[PDB]
């Protein structure tokens, strides 16, 4: 569980010298063409270094080694940022975004925002890519069906569903170490599997149902 | 080269990463600017190494890797991991050299995709440690023990393996308590690939430091 956290610096270090020679680079008098590629070398390596600090992150989780935060926070308005983030591409016509809080959740809960914001946005990114057409709903409920109630975030999108075998991959999804970097080509990358291991590590149970659309929801334990 | 397959996520963004950079190369730059790309293509490269590495030894460990069974023509295999060498020695100044005993069979059974991968390890570790000397690379066979097995080993003269190192080599396993040094990793990690494949292979792996020897001693079918 701690290799990939204790050779971090050997990870993280070459993917540091990629953007900081992008940086340097934008610096320096560039023609437009070139100003093309090292642009896109920012855009790409960014790309990357957030999946490895997404990956380190929760290797640290999983291990022992950090810790979920605890504070309280806007829930109203965690869900509220998440929404804005997509709503520039929302804006184009094939999609409607629209979301629906119960009543009577929250405005503020305890937990770690940081890292329940990262939840909601690979949900959300999900939906996005999976539809092409159609209406992306994100409903946050309370959920009575346990002792005490539940907080309930869900997603759902219009398209092509989940079959069984790729659902039962991301419901019992627990990656190690190696399996992060590993190829696997059924089923989900790794922003979805990170995000379903947080929820399990948040003590939340993950949920998958699918007919034309696909429903993934969390549902998290609740102060009362 | 390698045994697995890095996830299409990280191996993406990495390509157009590198794939920028061999556009710039191609673009008028001050010494600066070829310096900043130069480094960036140097860098990337170097984390798709080390990441390709960990997932190897992950997978081998695990015992996940499946070893083939073919007939190949061995000396065909020794001649064309020297080959890929050779620009390098040019450069480095290295002499490279090798030797087969005669009496080594031209046809032999086995993996020959895993076989070049420990043979080019080897080589690549030997030119590592050599600022100069001769890398000398044996095909033999070995006549100890019960039946004849055949025997590869590259020699260098650079600095040797001190015997923390060497120890190290011949037994740090990931699921030990601490595996190994995140210094020597990134150093090192391909030679215990190497030596995880030939096990695998039923063989044997070596080392002797006082430059160094890497040996592999891997079963024969008789006749
Ligand atoms: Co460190
Ligand atoms: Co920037
Ligand atoms: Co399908
Ligand atoms: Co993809
Ligand atoms: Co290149």
């Amino acid at each position: 569980a701690e290799f990939l956290a204790k050779i971090s610096h050997e990870i993280r270090t070459p993917m540091n010298g990629v953007l900081g020679m992008t940086e340097l680079l934008l610096g320096t008098p560039l023609s437009a063409k070139q100003r093309d590629y090292v642009q896109t070398i920012h855009s790409a390596g960014n790309e990357l270094l957030t999946l490895i600090n997404e990956i380190l992150d929760i290797s640290k989780l999983e291990s022992g080694q950090i810790e979920l935060d605890e504070v309280q926070f806007d829930l109203n308005a965690l869900i509220e940022d998440c929404l804005d983030i997509f709503r520039v591409k929302a804006e184009q016509q094939r999609i409607e975004l629209i979301s629906f809080t119960q009543p009577q959740v929250p405005r503020v809960i305890g937990g770690d925002p940081t890292r329940l914001r990262q939840v909601v946005l690979s949900l959300l990114d999900n939906a996005f890519k999976q539809t092409e057409e159609g209406e992306i709903l994100l409903v946050v409920a309370l959920d009575d069906q346990g002792e005490t109630p539940r907080l309930r975030i869900a997603v759902q999108d219009s398209g092509h569903p989940f079959d069984a075998k790729e659902r039962e991959a991301l419901l019992t999804a627990e990656l190690h170490s190696g399996d992060f970097l590993s190829a696997s080509k059924l089923g989900s990358h790794l922003g979805l599997i990170i995000a379903r291991q947080l929820v399990r590590l948040m003590g939340g149970e993950f949920g998958i149902q699918s007919s034309q659309g696909t429903t993934l929801s969390l549902t998290l334990p609740l102060d009362p």
